[PDB]
RNA sequence: ACAAA
């Protein structure tokens, strides 16, 4: 089988996740070794675990190191069966990162999945869900992906108790993505939540950050949402609908920090990611990397990244040479599909 | 205050 190096490059999650994901659609079992050395905390995470595990019930694989802490994992795949599935993460961890290491194996399984998973949705260091529902999946709709992600309740750290509930079809019909340059910027959307807190808080977010936006000259609407659930929390997702694809930007509230900061830091991340001219934002930039493997096309990102370029090193790993890639990490650049599989 | 990566 193959053995992953988990401290190459960026060394964190996204090279356990992805290679997991890719043993599962393509039959290919996987060692992966050094898991997030990169990281303060090595080894799995309850996050990371439940991803495994639920890839394990849609491959019905085998599994070996799969405990949290565990440096090193063994991943043998049988066969992609499409199934339901239910996650309870039990902490704070990231219900997003789950999908993305779910998403790309749960779409290849041929009949429809329905999950429900919960965890954390609006956390440090992870795509919060808005993002991922607004941002990602429109992008992933233009390559012929189809799906739901609802937000049925928020979790936050250190608590959890989020709850995301939605479903994929199967991926049958794959287009070609093409994002190089934007043109124009049609409108500034996004969603100011705040749970368990003063209905201040949302829309304080959402106000600092029209503020930092004017300077684009166009519409802004940023819709709020207060919520409840087990602790408290808020966050901010805002993007640009333009002519090819949304960018984001977002930030996360705690404890002492200032809505208006929120805000002003969401606002800021979209502004930065604007600044290039380039279709696809940063993050983006390395979410579509499995995906684009089986879609062809081009993407043009506002910055290259060690994530971006460690999910190709990852996809290569397993698929052969796909990927041209023109420009260095922490600058703009552009990245061709130069061979679908 | 390592339930978040
Ligand atoms: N603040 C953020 N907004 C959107 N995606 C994010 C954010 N932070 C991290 N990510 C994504 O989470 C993963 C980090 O392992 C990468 O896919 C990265 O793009």
């Amino acid at each position: 089988m193959i053995t992953i190096d988990g401290s190459y490059g960026e060394g964190g999650g996204q090279i356990l996740r992805t290679s997991v994901a890719l043993s599962t659609i393509t039959g290919e079992p996987v060692r992966i070794v050094n898991i997030r050395a990169n990281r303060p905390n090595p080894g799995l995470r309850p996050q990371h675990l439940h991803a495994i595990l639920a890839l394990k019930h849609l491959a019905n694989a085998e599994v070996k190191g799969a405990h949290v802490g565990s440096r090193e994992l063994v991943f043998i795949p049988k066969k992609l069966e499409a199934k339901e599935i239910s996650i309870d993460i039990g902490t704070a961890g990231s219900i997003t990162l789950v999908l993305q290491a779910l998403l790309p194996a749960m779409v290849f399984a041929r009949e429809k999945v329905k999950f429900r998973i919960t965890g954390g949705t609006d956390v440090s260091w992870s795509p919060p869900v808005d993002y991922l529902s607004n941002v990602t999946l429109f992008a992933l709709e233009k390559i012929g992906i189809h799906g739901e992600i609802r937000v049925i309740r928020r979790g936050h750290y250190p608590k959890g108790g989020g709850i995301v509930e939605g479903y994929v079809e199967p991926w049958n019909e794959k287009r070609e993505l093409v994002a190089k340059e934007y043109s124009r910027i049609i409108k500034i959307e996004g969603i100011s939540h705040a749970t368990n807190l003063p209905s201040h808080v949302a829309e304080r977010q959402a106000r600092a950050a029209k503020d930092e936006l004017l300077q684009l000259k166009v519409p802004i609407e940023i819709r709020t949402e207060i919520s409840r659930s087990i602790g408290p929390g808020s966050g901010i997702v805002v993007w640009a609908e333009t002519d090819c694809l949304r960018l984001g930007g977002d930030a996360l509230g705690k404890k002492g920090k200032p809505a208006e900061i929120v805000g002003k830091e969401a606002a800021q991340e979209l502004l930065d990611q604007l600044k290039p001219g380039h279709c696809v934002d940063k993050f983006l930039g390395d979410q579509l990397i499995p995906f684009l493997a089986f879609s062809g096309g081009v993407i043009w990102v506002s910055e290259i990244t060690n994530h971006l370029k460690t999910n190709i090193w990852v996809v290569e790993s397993f698929l052969g040479r796909i990927f041209d890639v023109d420009g260095n990490v922490g600058e703009p650049g552009k990245i061709r599909v130069i061979r679908r599989v």
